Parts: structure tokens; sequence; C-alpha cells
């Protein structure tokens, strides 16, 4: 299946079970590496039946949420705060989406939600979805709109100066102020800027492994990892092995960085 | 007695009268360690006869206060500030409640006061007391009520995939923003998940010894002891020795971490 | 051509393309060293077709931001929030102000903009500035005025204990809250206070080369180079080659650090 | 089977092949804890099909090579080179040592040469061999002999000032400059000395798992793992989990270390 | 040509003239990358017209020496001193080897001259040289002979458990105590195993770029660079780019480790 | 007692009985602080009923060995092998000493012994000796003769630029390779000279406590704490408490640094 | 006065009179800046009135020693071991030089000794002298002679690639083992070369002032300061101030670095 490793990470929890305190995962001031054996999976609030972790929150100071959701039998989701939209990415399984004709979104599948757009997520089966939420910035008469789609039926986008593949999810307008790309960097490939800038990021490794660079910091990493990314830390990656990498990513755009 | 060396840690104060500086306290940027030869005793605002040494405030990037109250001969407490609610431990000695009748506190007794709940600790001999204080975060129309208690009377909780015996002193219901963990561990046992979570923690060793790791940093600890986790610090512990450990921790819960 | 040296870098990002994430960017706590190969052009909201890069912004704990913009043949600019004094500074190209009057703005020519104070830049041509903004603080009825001239053309100020050259762009009258000072170094020529202080700083290497001081780093540095540096930071220079070292330096004035 | 898990380690190399670079492996000045994933097999010279890994050599500061020999089916050990003493323990496999008779070695059989002592170690199907051989320090007269054994026919010992269950391979008559030493921690125990010795140390986790503590430095371990112990370096242990500890130890005794 | 870059690394010292002090070069305890900003040449002794320059010498505590040697017009080679065996590689240019026989050496050529063999290496225009010497250790009654070759001629080796392609350009017959490796990886390829061996290595990356890991220190590399690892550092290194990269590797062998 | 502190320090091991893995230990490169719950005792070789615990031996690099021998009942000293001068000083205690009139020597006494000087050293109740071990550099004729004497019967010798009192245990002549100083520290006197010098040390701390600098470590001590300072570490030492510092310390002189 | 600051830094011990421990020495794994408050003086061994203080000896992984000789009313210098070569620089005052004639010596005068060659410094004053002694490596049958003179009678010699003027004090002449060289710099000037190489130096800071960089580590020099520089420690130089920065160094040269 597809990012079957992301669910099944090739180093899992348990096998460092003989371990006593062994982790991969790191918090510093301008970053984060997250890895499985740290996920704290805990009744999620407002949720029926569903188990979450959160891996970033506002407490890293950023300004959005992240985490992963375990949707179970019979299991939905709840509203999330006043004024806050929310982006649901399903990694594994599926689960229905309704308010306009209830759509159902099975992996690589995803819906954006503006703030205060009512909507539930139902599930009867398996579903980990990976969500993002943000106090949305409203700027002037602007708003944004439901947004529901695939990660393939995204159209590839010009890099220049760059060889990965990159997807954008939700609409590039000035409404929207973030977006989720999709990046993908075959072997040997890698990053040619060393980006620093003042946008945050948030992402999550759906395939292949690599080495991931933060400030004087290398990491290596494989499908499942997660990462945060603090406003002006120097990143970096190259991706490796035999298979491609892609890992999907948060990015807060449109909006003055005063 | 329970919790004789929260009171009388194997390693005390005076034993490092022959070492300028010496200490066993760290305070870094996601956590502390604060021991007994740093606590900083200092008469209570508002109290009687009652030394206090806070060890946690928000000057850390906590939402919650710890501190300790050494209550002596014909002491009481102060009401706190508005809408701050309280809950205190008793560590050593006894202390009557009132208000709805009248409560007599002995060792691992407790009660949690409501924001803006009128009540009087009032101790004749004396008390040791750990209290936790913060401004209450109002849930729609949901506000908490007066509990009192003590851990031997509390159900041992199980939690998946670990071995540490668990109680809970408060209500897991939403009107509570923040509950009190008792966590024991046998000799030997550890930490099955090395946690990175949202959670903000403090923690006092009530009995016991081990070896505790936060972020990169691993710190033997002796009852008495006291730590300070800040949000998503990693954190890990086992337990070693003849005797068991048994830590008094915060946890803050039911409140959407956006 | 003057500041050539900082459009084009003796040590320049295409010299890096075989060393995978290779970099000489630093962002700390205190203080930070963006470096070409980091520079992050993604195209300016409300400009004219013209990429700029954020190199600071108040995610990094200032008051102000810093950025680049590379106006190229035909373009314009966009008037910044409300609130938002601006200042501009050619560092290579041409580029016309207008709005009372109209002045052909070159190198060495900058421009600085009152809160409100409605303006625009068109440029037919080429133009690279390097633009701050920041939200005015109000000091009682106090207010600024449209400002336009020529590095050159300022006065060489004395300076008091040191031996650099010192001139600046802005009045030092109360009603301006930040100034941008002009600093001259000569081949080993170096600050003679080891200078901490509340004033926030912001900076770019014009010509030359030298050695900078952070705290209790050391970075080596190079025309096109820029700097931040946060309140009470240790900072220190000296400049080094057959050529003197010139740098645009922004800093906080006339305002209770309170 | 006897030792299991010291050949077939819980977090084994496979479970890392998509971490790319990824090592718990540690060398220092004062110490070294090398693991699986890290191990080095080589065709071991003079032996017949016999593949070997050197875990520490003279090149670390030590006077002493420890190294793993895996030997495959109808194999034969070699000679070592002139007045170098050797010593065998068998960890999985069975393997006949000849010369005074010939007897068949299986599971925890070790077997000790004196320098220049014919032998030859001859296996037919499979055996993993951790061996140790030094250039014996010669004293006067006294001349060290062959000693063939087993770790359970081996007496426990009084350990003054420690609760570990410890034996004890070889005689501790002044000829031996070295003993191995089986020490057993039961979950919880620790050593209570923070050893700093003259003596050296390579050792070997046989059974259980816990952290070892090496000057500032702490590790979590797991059967499989082997340390590098330099003279000088605080060392200590602690025992955790559901199964017992159990480490295979060299110590240099017998010898004025001036 | 073959071998450019290394030649004419993409990153030339030239192209640091305006960062003072700024080097790649790092030389710690246990390893060292040394880098074209850092030659140091000088006349070799008893060379003619030859600047030479030492990368690695027994100070670092190995037991062999590692130099470029830079032969102008009308130059010739200076033996080395008793028992010290030679082995030189041609990176750039050409020369011919006398006196048993005459062999005519261009790049991708190399020689290995066992200890007291007397010989001479005559260039016509130019040649650049990377050569390596050891005090050859003497083995029983073996002894080595004159090897000549090119790096193409020499076959694939079989590289159980690893991916890379690898050639040996001398025999692994007793008499050798080292060996020169050539190793290829296609880009996204890595070393599975995280080598912590005895052995020490003396390495030139003659084509490529990538990621090397000695100890827990990351170095971006570059054709040109040369490493240094001294015995049990932690090494990895994986390949990156569009092209493949290739390095030519000392590696001693066929010696007791005691 | 005289030196009580020495024998039973204020912090000691049974202190930290709690405290797993915990210690005040250090051991660098440059230097070393072996603390009490460190001390590893083992049966001294050729001695009788004692026990040793060596605090430093050559293998640091020093050029001698320190130790400290607890003599018990019907005990005696064992004869150091050949070449080897000793020399001993009894800190708590009584032993007689013989071989010409023996002697008995007490708390405070001590004796040096020429380079195969054959004496005995006979004990009946107990005392613990810190005893001190080269291998006499013999300066061509020249050779050493029997001490025996007192602190405190030893002349307070000049020490300019220094407030401190020294006494010196053995003669200045040429003859001697290393000699003992006494040093003697009042409350909040400090060592004005920063010490950079060839000489190493071998310090015991026997009155008072203080903070002692090695190289940009700093470190409190108490009475009974132990110090390894190899050559060339910044040195320095400052006095604390109601009382005044006194500590035994080895210098090696009267010998060419060649 | 011509090395006057030398003799009398800027920053004097004394003015740190009122800072407990403070020292700017640095002694480190492949290097050491040593500055005037860490000198040690003692009686110099065969001397007479003559204080020395040993900067640097084989201690450190010298082969060399550089010390400091005080040379006070009526003076001597005694002989050097068998087989060790000397040479003396006069930094101030005044010394004659006898075996063939007497020679005198005066500040900037120097004078090299062959080894086991017979000679005589005699001081009536005061004189200051630098002087390096070192096991002289005898290579075939070259033998060196005495050599006496002044730096400026020393020709300038071209240092390709280089501006510092260079002069060097000995013949390049096969015979001698190594050189002294006179380098000097005008404020602003640098290395270009950040060398790595197997040489290893001794410097002394005559006159001027600028930051030193050994391996990672940035140094501000002044006059009247030393360093140590371990073979392959990376290094560098920069002058600053007005004056020009002069200094004296040690290289070893003509011997194969095996
Ligand atoms: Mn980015
Ligand atoms: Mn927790
Ligand atoms: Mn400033
Ligand atoms: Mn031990
Ligand atoms: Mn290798
Ligand atoms: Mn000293
Ligand atoms: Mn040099």
């Amino acid at each position: 299946p597809i990012y079957w490793k992301a669910t099944n990470p090739t180093l899992s929890p348990s096998h460092l079970q003989d371990l006593p305190g062994f982790t991969r995962s790191v918090y510093k001031r301008d970053h984060a590496l997250i890895t499985p054996e740290s996920h704290v999976y805990s009744p999620l609030p407002d949720w029926t039946n569903t188990l979450g972790a959160y891996l970033i929150t506002p407490a890293t100071g950023s300004h959005f949420v992240m985490y992963l959701a375990k949707m179970k039998e019979m299991s939905s989701s709840g509203l999330p705060p006043q004024d806050i939209e929310r982006l649901i990415f399903v990694v594994e399984g599926a689960v229905t989406l309704t308010n306009s004709s209830s759509k159902k979104l099975t992996v690589d599948s995803y819906a954006y939600l503006p703030p205060n757009f009512h909507h539930s997520l139902d599930c009867v089966e398996s579903a980990t979805l990976v969500v993002f939420e943000r106090r949305y910035e409203y700027l002037g008469s602007h708003t944004t709109e439901l947004i529901v789609g695939s990660t393939d039926k995204q159209p590839l986008l010009e890099t220049p100066g760059e060889v990965f593949e990159l997807r954008k999810l939700l609409p590039m307008s000035v409404a929207y102020d973030f977006n989720i790309h999709t990046m993908d960097f075959q072997p040997g490939e890698f990053l040619n800027v060393k980006e620093v800038h003042y946008n945050q990021h948030g992402l999550l490794l759906l395939e292949g492994q690599g080495i991931y660079r933060l400030g004087d910091n290398w990491y290596p990493v494989q499908a499942g990892d997660v990462i945060w990314m603090a406003p002006f830390v120097p990143q970096w990656y190259a991706a490796l092995g035999k298979t491609r990498s892609r890992y999907l990513l948060y990015k807060d755009v449109n909006r003055n960085p005063l």
C-alpha cells in the first residue's frame, strides 16, 4: 500500500523495547525531530472514539498544530474551535466527509475547511489522519472555501533552480494563509538553496529516507518521521536509497511577516 | 512513615556544607531539576506562620505555579487571587480544611479548590504542603467543584503498553483543566514510550530513586527532588534500587492546545 | 561599480554546487549570519514583477523586518500596511520615487516613508533595494515626513572613543524611532567598545571583508553578507584585506527601552 | 538458547536499513560503545573458514585485543603470535579444543591457552567465539597454564559493598595478568561504587539491558553491545527490565601499575 | 579530462579570497578533513623540481604518510628511506618509472614499490601524484614486489552486504601490509555498515560529492577533498548529485593488530 | 583528630546511596578529580592485610603513581619493584618502619625511600597512608638517601607573589627528582599566578574546602578530594569556609624537561 | 624601545589582581595560547642567577622546548644535555657569547649552537632570552655550524601568494632540522593559506596585535603572548591596530615526517 512505511516504520517502536530511554526524537530551540516511539496517543477532545497525538503546537512557538489521528470503527471527528481552519490528509485507510453530497476520502485524499465551516469526518473501519489547524488570519474582505482533492490530481509545479517535484494541495490564492506542499526527491537529489526564511514548517516523511539538516544538526530520517522547522532555521535535505522520497509539508504564506 | 524521605532526603543540604557553590539543581530551556539545597523559603503573603518556596512559576513558560508550604503551629492559608484555582497535597503533618462540614487532612490527603471557591486551611501543629495554582480556563458553562480525598482511595488505573501503576486524584471530567497523577514503578521498571507531548509537567518524587531523562540530559534522582517539564521536552524515567518509586505529577488537560 | 561585490560576492552560491547541504549561514538565539546561498526569493505581494527575500522578521524577536527586493524591467512597489514606516536603499540599479516631485533614485540613494505616507516606486529596467519596515511607535504628537538623499551627501559625524567613519541617513530628531547608520573601516581598524546595548541591529556589509564577533562566536564575512543582532548580544568588528569596509546598519533610537 | 539475544539483538542492523548513516556507536578518548550495525567482519588470518570482527585493539590505548569469531562448517583456529596468551569463550554453537586429551566446548565453556601453548580449535558446524589476546607480561619465573571451564561450574564470589553476582573464569594466582568476570545484576540493581581505577575493560553484555555510564555519558544498552573502558574512566551500570543482566568482562590484574 | 574536478575543486581556494580565516578543514582527535585552501606545498627533499604537500603523517597517530607531489617540467622523484615501501597514483599528467623495466604512467596508473626497491619517477612536462609511504612490516620471510597497473584494468570485487563497486589495486596476499581500494557509489547509494574497525584510512575523493560521517560529525564533501580516519572512528558515506562518487582509499591489512 | 575530614569527608559515599550513578569524579585529558565514592580498594600485592586504591598511574600520562593504603590489624608494607623510589605520608593511624634504630610514624609523619632502599612498614591497629612511587631518574652519580619527618617540624619557605604558606617534606637538592609540598590557604586567599608549567601534580586536600580551577573547568572541593594535574593544564585554587585549606602536593623537579 | 611591549604587555598580570582565577591562557589537545599571567618562573638548573620559565616541552607532544630565561646580576648559562641543539634570541637587554672570539648579543641578536658544541653566555645586568632546545636528529654525516646574528641583517624572502614580510635566521641547508622565521604583517593583512601541515610551531608575538585562529578557536592576541602549534592544527593570523604585527616562529624542516 502507498505510504505503508509511514504507518509501519522500518525501525519501529517495538524494535527498541530492550533499549531503556533510547529515542531519536529531539526538541531544540528552532526545530524538532519527532519520531514514532515518542508519539503520545490519548483521546482526542470533542472527537468520538479517537486517539490522537499532538506532534506540534504553538507551545513550540508555531502558529499551528499538527497531530496524528487514529480513527477506528464507528468514530467521528468533532468541530475545531471557533475561527480555526483545519486540513486533513488521509495517510492510511478511509474516512467519509460531509457537511453537498458525502465525499469518501481514501489514502492520499485531503480536505481543507474554512474557519467555522461546519463539517464532520466519519469513519467505519480504520483511518490514520494527519491534520493541521490554525487560527485563521482574516485579511480584509478575503475568505476561503471548501477544498477537497487528491495529491495525484495536483499538477507538477515549476521549481526554478531545483530538481524535486512540487505539488501544492490548496490554492495559491491570497485568501489561504498556508499551503500544503508535496515534495519528491529522486535518490541522490537534494536542495540547492540552504533555505533560511521567516516561514515555518511542519513535515511528515511519507516515502523514503535521507539526511535532513537543521542548523548545525544532521539527522538520518525514515518514512514516518516528523519534523518541526521554526522560522529562520537553516534547513536542507538529501534523498537516499533505492526508492524515492516524498514528504508532506505545511508552509505559511500570503501574509505580511511583520 | 509515608513520604518520610520526601521530607528527609538521603543526600541532604547540610551534607554539602563543605562544597562551595555545589548543587544538583539545573534550570534549562525546556526543563529543570530543582533540588533541596536550592529551595528558597520565604513567608507566604496572606498566610499565617507558613513558610513557602516556589519551584515553578509562569516565568518558566508554564501556565501553573508549584510551591511547598511549611505550615508551623497555629498557621492558616490565604485565599488565592481571583479566578485562580488551587490544589493542595499533604506530604507531612495534619491540616483541617473548611468552607459544608470540615475535613481533617493528613499525609496522602489532598483537596482541589475551584476558582473563586472560598475555603481555609488551618494548621495547629505542623504541615508540609505541595500546592499547585493556576488561572482557570473557563470552557463554556462548565465549572469545577470542591474535591477532597486521599491517594490510597483512588482506584488503580491501567495504562496501555506501560507497566507503572497509576492513580488520578481529580475527576477526568472536561470541567477540570488539569489532573494530578500518582505514578508507581517497581525497581527495574521504566517508561516504554519516550514521551514528547504538548502537555507540561511539574513533578515531585515522594519515594524511591532512579534515572530521569529530559531531552539529552540524564539525572540521578532521589525522593524530594522536583522536576519541571516544559512542553515537548523528551522525557523518560527508570526506577532503581530496593524500594519502589512514587511521584506526584501535574498534567494539563481537556483544553484545545491550539 | 560601487557595492558591486554585494550584488556579486566573491564566494557565491554556484561555487557550492558540489558541497551538498553546505552553508555559512547561522541562526542562534541572540544573533544570525545570513549568507547569499540561503536567500529565499519569493514574489512580494502588492509589488509588480519583483522577487523579494525576507532576512529578518519579528519571528526573530525583532521589532522590524529587513528584506531584499529584486525589481526587474517595468516594475513597481506596493504600500505597506497601516502605521508601518518604510525605508529603502538602492544597492544596485535605478528606480524613480513618486507619490510631491519625483527623484531618480540610484545606487546610494535612500528614501524614508512616514507611516501611511502614500508613495510609490517604479523601475523600468532593473533595481535591487534593501528595505526596512516596522510599526512606528507613536510618541506624543511628533510625526515624520518624507526624506530623500544619498550616502556620500550626508555629513561625516565625529565618533567619540572610536575610529570608524560615521554617517546617519535619517534625522536624529526624536520624531524618528529608528536610524540607519553608515560605517567605514580601513583595513586593520576595529570597534573599541565590545558593545552590549538594548538597541537591536540588522546589517548588510556593503564593501570589504573582515571578522565579526557575536557573543563568543567569530564569523569571517564578505560583501553581500547580512547580520542580525538581537538586544544585549556582544558585538565587535575589524576590517581586513586591501580595501576598506562599509556596512549599512539599522538601529533603534529615541524610545524608552521600558 | 543461552545468550540468544547476544547474537540476535532486539534492535538488529536490518531494522536500521532505512536510516542512512545512523549508528548507536561511539568512540571517545576514554571509552567506546561498539554496537552490531558496526561490526566489521573479515576473514581471520591463519584460520580456516572463519570471519572475525576486532572490537578492541591496542590502537585504542588498551593492551589487549577483543574480537568476535564466526566459525562456520568444518573450520579451525590459527595459532597466535609468539608470547601471546589467548582466551576463548563460546557464545553460540560448539567447537572442540585439542592440543592432554581433547574437550568438546559449548555455550559457556571457555579455554585459556598460555603464551606459546600449542592448541587447535576445530569447529564442524557453527560457533561464535568472543576471544581476548595479550602480550603476556612475564613476571619472574611464574607461568600460567591451560584452563578449560564453564561459567556455571564457577563459584559465586563475595563482592563487599556490591549486590551483583560475580564469578571469575580464570585462577587468581599471580601468574595470570588478567581475568574474565561474569557479572549478574537483577532488575533495579546497580553498582554502588562509581569506579575509577587504572584497570582497563572490555565487555560484552550477554543477557538483559540497562544504562551504562561512562564519564559524563549515559548509554542505553542491550545484549550484544560491547564496551571499551580505558584506564581511569568513571564507570557505572544499572540493570533494567524483566530479565536479569549478565555481562562478560575483561580485567588486567596482578601487575604493578607503575 | 579524467579526475578534473579533483584537480580543480568546484569551491576553489581563490573563491574564498574575501573570507579571512575561513576553512572547511578540520583536525580532530580521531579523524580529519583536509581541504585545498589548506594545502601547504613545499620543495620535496631529494626530488627535482617537485612541490609536495603532506596531508597525513604519523604525527596523527597513523603509521603512514599521504602527500600530493606536484612534478613540473623535467622533474624526478627521490628515493624513500630504508624499509619505507611506497605507492604512487597519477591524478594528473604523466611520468615515467625506470630503475625492473620501464612503464609509462598516465592518469589512473599506479606503482607500488617494495621496501628498498630502487626506482625513479621521471616526468617531462608535469604530473600530479598522491603518494603513500610506510615502514614495511616484515612478516616471517615474505616480501612484496613491484606492482604496476591501471584502476580500470582492475576487476570488480564482491561486496557482500554493500552495493558500491569495489576494485583493489594491489594483491591481497600476506606479504602486503596494506592495499589501496577504489570505491564507486551511484547517487543515492551509501554504506550499509557503519564501520568501527581497527584499520586506519587515508582517502582522496577523485570524483563526485556527498556527505561523510566521522564519529558524531557530518561533512559535506567534494572532489579534491582529503580525509584521515584514525582507528575505530565511526565512518559512513552517501553519494549525492548527478554523477557518481569515486574515492581512493588506503587500508592497512594482513598483520596481527596486537 | 588531625586531618579527620580527610578520612571521613563531609559528603561521603553513603550519602549518595539513593543517587544512582551520581559522582563528583571527572577524568579528562589534562586533569582529574577523583572523589571518595569512586575510590576502588583491593588487596595490595605483597603488602600484608592492606587494601590499596590507586588514584593516579602512568596510564594517565603521568610518570608516577599515587595511592591510598589502608592497613588493618597486624599489617605490613611490601617492597616496590626494582629502581622505584617511594614516599609515604600517614594521614590516619600509626605505622612503624624498619629494615639501624627503627622508628614509629604517626598521623602527619612521612618517609622517603631511595630506589631499591630495603625497608619495612609495620602497623598494628591501623593507618591510612597516601603513597607516591616512581622510576627514579638517575642523574649520573647522584643518589638519594632515607628521609623521616613531620610537616609541622618543617620550616616555612618563602613564596614571592604568593600569600600561601609552604613546607617541603623532601630536600631540594639535585639528586631528588620530586618533592612534596604542603600549602596552606586562609579563607579568601588564592594563587595569584594562573600556572601553566611542565611540572605535573598529584594533590590530596587534607583540610578545608574551596574552588580549584583546571583549564576552563571550576570544581568545588572538600577535604579528602584528590586531583591529577597533567603538564601545562591551567591550574588555580582559592580557599573558603571558616577554616583554612591544606593539601599535600607532588611536584617533579631537578630534571631536564627535554 | 624595540620589543618593549613584549616585556611589558598592555594587559598585565597585576591588572588581573582583582580577578581571582582569571587567565587568558588556553591549553588544548592540538594547541595552546600561553599569556603573561601564567608564566611560572623558577631557578634554571646549571645556570647562575637566572630565572627561567618553560612554556613548551615534549610533554605537549613537541620535540622541542621553548623557555624564557631572565638573566640577572652576573649570571651564566648552563650547558644543554648531550646531543641537544640550542638557539637563543635576545628579546631585551644584553648578554655576551663566548666559545673563537667574543660576541656581544643585544636585543634582536641571536645565536644557534650545534649539538655537543661548547659555548657560554654571560650577563652582567639584565637580559631576557627566548630559547629553543631540541635533541638533534643526525641525518647522514651532515653537521650544523654555529650561527650568530641579528634580524634586520637578514634578507627579505619571497612569500608566494602571501604578503607578510618573511625573514629566516638560519641556513635552509639540509643539515639544520629547524629554523626560526620572523614574519611581519601590516594592520589589515592576513594569511591567505589556512595552513594545515605536519610542521609544528612555537611562536612569540614580539610586536603588534591581532586575531589568531587555531582549530575552531579564535584568540585575540597581543605582544608578549605565546603559542604552541601541534602538527596539523588549522592555523591563521590577522594583524590589527595602528602598529604592525611581528612574530618570531619555530618550524621543523629537512626531515622526512615518517
Ligand atoms: Mn522551507
Ligand atoms: Mn508525560
Ligand atoms: Mn551596535
Ligand atoms: Mn570496573
Ligand atoms: Mn573503512
Ligand atoms: Mn603548580
Ligand atoms: Mn605554519
